[PDB]
């Protein structure tokens, strides 16, 4: 629709694409909560294994029963002694030899198992925690598509570029459905769609502010969202979609015919627009969008706090800009936005050996 | 309601259950960040426990200031050797002895410690993080029923059918609101509701696809969501339910009375329905639901791509329901979907351990 | 606006303040995964740090790869046994001696590198398992605005009164946008508002009964919500707002004037308040609030269970409360709520170290 319009008064707030879905495909991913170990170097492992192996019992034991719940609905006399005692310290120095050993191993079995632990949590979180629906993590969804992202994807229908949307839109969705408490296993049941994106079509919004051109009374009358392929452009009845910042996952496409003014208007012309005065006293002539402020200085007064000084706007304008370059610190009679600022910070841990004696 | 309005027109997106409900009831889960120690094993416990006890205020000293911030608002010589030498290596493998033992217990009192906090932070995970209100993990719920689910379900209202619909609802949350920093002590409080489901009354959501019948310019007029107890059926001001898959949790009950021929066809007859046309050209012909997709496959060619041959319907009808099973790759013009797909897929890891000398 | 038109029917579900905002702060978190170490007594920290910067990148190495795609859019002889033995026990004892060493850091640096890892996931939760925009954490805000909660508030806006709202309003969000896999660092880009608190404009929530006096049939007709600067009182469309407990984070202040009736009534008269009856035969003449329920007790049969009574109000009265300390089992002709109730429990854990020899 592009911006002559922004002189009428009617603000783009937002452009977007437009596609179809189904809930229809499936999956599910089956977690080994206990490692697989090596082979009988246990009776050390054997340790650290039985916390873990309790800690999650005692985690994923409500987990279950839930699940449940929900589905039912004299040197020759004295060389003696350097006989035994040698023989003696060998036997003393061996014990203790292999008595390092399994300290040694059992040591970083431990850790292995406890980093695995917070791992699965961090992974199926979600699902771990709750028996319902719950979002994917990235994580859970790469190893359902065995790494092979690209593959899934298109599996799914959408592109690269449709990604975070996707996984923000909330549609990719998990939950436990079974957990042997005895083999300690545990059956996630994913759920994705299949998005359709339709074409060339692009669900753009409209926002209006009270301009006054035809009086400060003035405020043009349009709709807030209108959709449009070629040289047709209806209003979208948004109600039916699923609307993440770059797509609009939507089940249906029910729209509506405007006046022919609406169109003409919409389109090019300004016209063609029927502006009115619904709004009240207390309507601020002014509004935010995309960390900026779009605001009729002439309506109010444009105080730039920052560079000092009116921010006003002469005929043709109709509403200002003021964003980061333009202005620092606005000011609209009443409240006072700062449009900059930054804040830097690191997170780090440095670790502390105690020595020992 | 049934389908004999499917050939109207009229597709019935859903049905669901009704009940009222009050946050009223309340909680308070009293955790104990530092894990109850075996008296006097401690010397060799001391290492770790600082560690960990030093990373839980690490972590909960914001949670705990915010907290706060909310409130506020020579046979004979020789033989000697023996002597020394031999009492000297008792002493040493003694040392040695218990030495290899505290390394033994502390060993295991880290693992343990270590598990405790990442199952601490998987349950208490909303709560540790944020000082608002957020969603029970169901192993909280759990604890804070004792592990008798049945008895706290029986005071909220609910029965077992209802577990996941309350879970998901999201009307169980809770908040930090203590945090003694010195004795270590987390003070969650959470919050049930109070379900009193009403009886035989059943919201059930409707949608509607152009049909042609009067023309392909028909579209019956009906309720998005209408209510209905024996012979009365109204419509539903759903704006005051938090809305459930399978329950409707509502604070009110307001509805509407509807037209005599709205309640006609609705209620079984098809001809009362009165259909008309504020559709606009650019809305499509098929709905989606559920995985499968509805729609006019007389307004629009239903290729399936998969079982090939177009999927047809003719008088009497209405609209094509193209499911799973009827195909597994539909084409209704320009949007192919997928109807059928599989994944899977297992978490799992192998520890590997290292060996010494 | 107080509550003589409690009397007309008309119950005020809720008062909040206003404020105008702006995603226009931004900032970023460098996390460093891998602990600063210290110098050399690493060759017994090599083990566990080896185990965890492996399960690291086994964790973020999905994170990093959606980043990208999406961004891309004999006495003198015997005597000599003496000799080696005794020098040799000393030897392997000193071996033995340090080798208890290294036990005893790795099994130090061990429980520490452990805890990190658990620390980490729960403070960068969100962002470490997704891509998208995702509420921060307490303690991510907090580090970002180096442990000076007060200067931060200060250049987003609000005030410690607002910080619960704020977080709970949802504006403050993050997002990985980095994550160099060779040097273990991630990269987060946190976005604050600047909310701009209106003044003295309050948003008032109303709601209304079916009061009979004119008949029981009546039924106030008011806004859902107005906002009033003084004397001036305005319908308000919170459509563009994000609504917490305590405050309205808007982007717009847009409304509508009302009838000269309408105000008449909502200021303090009671008289010019317009009635009538659009109300179904199956709506309920009582709604829950805030864990208690308003009522017409005169409409239906209110019997309080437990404190035995029939709650009963009296013309002027319209319409009742019902509290706890009014009541604790109400009773309203068909549901019985509990107005009262709760529960504790404690969460904790008991160590069981086992004994070696
Ligand atoms: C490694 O070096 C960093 C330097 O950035 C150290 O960070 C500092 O450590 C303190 C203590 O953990 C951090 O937390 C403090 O917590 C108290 C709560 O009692 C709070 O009142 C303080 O405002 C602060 O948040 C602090 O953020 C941080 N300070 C600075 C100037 O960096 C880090 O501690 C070192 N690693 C270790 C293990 O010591
Ligand atoms: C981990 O703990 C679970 C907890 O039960 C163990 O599962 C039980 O195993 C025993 C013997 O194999 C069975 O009699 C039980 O029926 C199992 N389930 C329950 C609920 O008791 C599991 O064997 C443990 N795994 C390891 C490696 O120790
Ligand atoms: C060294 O040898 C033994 C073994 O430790 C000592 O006798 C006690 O034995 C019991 C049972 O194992 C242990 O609980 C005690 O700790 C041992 N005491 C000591 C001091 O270790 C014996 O007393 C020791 N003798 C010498 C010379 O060190
Ligand atoms: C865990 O760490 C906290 C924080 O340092 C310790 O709390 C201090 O405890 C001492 C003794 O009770 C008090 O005098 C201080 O006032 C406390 N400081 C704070 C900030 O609370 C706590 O004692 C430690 N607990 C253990 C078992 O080590
Ligand atoms: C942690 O793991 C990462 C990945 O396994 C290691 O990254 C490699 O680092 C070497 C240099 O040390 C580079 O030559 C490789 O190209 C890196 N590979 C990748 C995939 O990034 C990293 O070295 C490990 N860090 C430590 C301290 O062990
Ligand atoms: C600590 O005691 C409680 C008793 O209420 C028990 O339920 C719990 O299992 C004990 N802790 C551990 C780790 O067993």
């Amino acid at each position: 629709d592009g911006r002559p319009l922004a002189a009428a008064g009617i603000v783009v707030t937002g452009d977007k694409a437009v596609n179809i879905y189904t809930s229809s495909q499936t999956g599910s991913i089956i977690i080994k909560l206990l490692p697989n170990m090596p082979k009988d170097k246990e009776a050390c492992a054997k340790a650290p294994l039985e916390a873990y192996n309790r800690t999650l019992t005692t985690l994923l034991t409500p987990l279950g029963d839930s699940i449940r719940r929900i589905q039912e609905s004299g040197l020759s006399q004295l060389a003696v002694a350097v006989g035994k005692m040698q023989q003696f310290v060998n036997d003393q120095f061996n014990k203790t030899a292999q008595e390092l050993d399994c300290i040694k191993i059992t040591q970083q079995v431990g850790v292995e198992l406890n980093l695995y632990l917070t791992e699965l949590t961090t992974v199926f979180g979600p699902q771990i925690t709750s028996p319902a629906l719950t979002q994917l993590t990235i994580q859970a969804l790469y190893n359902l598509a065995g790494g092979n992202m690209d593959y899934l994807l298109t599996k799914l229908g959408v592109g690269n570029n449709q990604l975070s949307s996707l996984i923000s839109s909330g549609l990719i969705t998990g939950n436990p459905i079974l957990y042997d408490s005895q083999t300690q296993l545990l059956g996630i049941q994913v759920t994705l769609p299949s998005v359709g994106n339709l074409n060339n079509m692009r669900a753009t919004y409209l926002e209006t502010l009270s301009v006054s051109t035809t009086k400060g009374f003035a405020s043009a009358l349009v709709p807030k969202v209108v959709t449009q392929v070629g040289s047709v452009i209806e209003e979208l009845d948004t109600s039916y979609c699923i609307e993440t910042d770059l797509d609009l996952y939507c089940t249906r496409i029910v729209t509506f015919p405007m006046s022919p003014g609406i169109y003409s208007c919409l389109s090019g012309n300004t016209s063609a627009c029927m502006y009115s005065k619904t709004e009240g006293a207390l309507t601020t002539p002014y509004m935010t969008l995309k960390g900026s402020v779009i605001a009729n200085c002439k309506m109010t007064t444009c105080r730039c706090a920052d560079p000092p000084g009116i921010i006003s706007q002469n005929y043709g304008e109709a509403v200002s800009l003021i964003d980061r370059q333009s202005c620092n610190i606005l000011s609209l009679d009443g409240i006072t936005l700062r449009l900059s600022g930054e804040f830097d910070a690191t997170y780090q841990k440095n670790i502390s050996i105690q020595d020992s004696q």
